[PDB]
């Protein structure tokens, strides 16, 4: 699968992160990201996808070595960490045709794993509207500890 790039945008307090909600298969909440184009550098893909989905341009803020990367079923997703973006920033996607909504979420309130169904004696995980964000939350929490305190 083709790598994806995007961003974890945080506010000035470092409390909140910016998530986007799509439609249909992409109906839950996730960090803004998308598929790399042929010959496109990871940093340009991230900025491009973030600008398409949020209307916010990260290019002046990207730091080359500040990202979290996960390989999930053989697909690499790398989210550059972009702290310090004011909470009153006005975000608007390129088309409401892909992005339903854009919101800040408290990091401490977001799940960092899904819950099983052990009270129901059933295998697997309960649905969670943050399932695409979830795999980045523990690594982000740890990364913020190691770079801010
Ligand atoms: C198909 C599995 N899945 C992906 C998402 C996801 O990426 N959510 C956030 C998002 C939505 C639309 C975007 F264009 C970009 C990012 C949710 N479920």
């Amino acid at each position: 699968g083709v790598p994806t790039y995007g961003a974890i945008i945080l506010d000035e307090t470092l409390e909140n992160v910016l998530l986007v909600q799509g439609y249909l298969a992409k109906s839950g909440w996730g960090f803004p990201k998308g598929k790399v184009n042929k010959e496109e550098a990871p940093h340009d893909c991230a900025a491009r996808e973030v600008f398409e989905e949020t209307g916010f341009d990260i290019k002046d803020y990207i730091c080359k070595d500040d990202y979290i990367e996960l390989r999930i079923n053989d697909q690499l997703a790398r989210l550059y960490i972009i702290p310090g973006i004011p909470k009153d920033t006005k975000f608007n996607p390129k088309t409401r045709r892909e992005i339903r909504n854009i919101e800040w979420f408290s990091i401490e309130k977001l799940p960092c794993h899904r819950n099983d169904m052990t009270p129901k004696s059933k295998l697997g995980l309960a649905p969670n509207k943050f399932f695409m964000a979830i795999p980045f939350i523990r690594p982000l929490r740890d990364w913020l500890s190691r770079r801010f305190g």
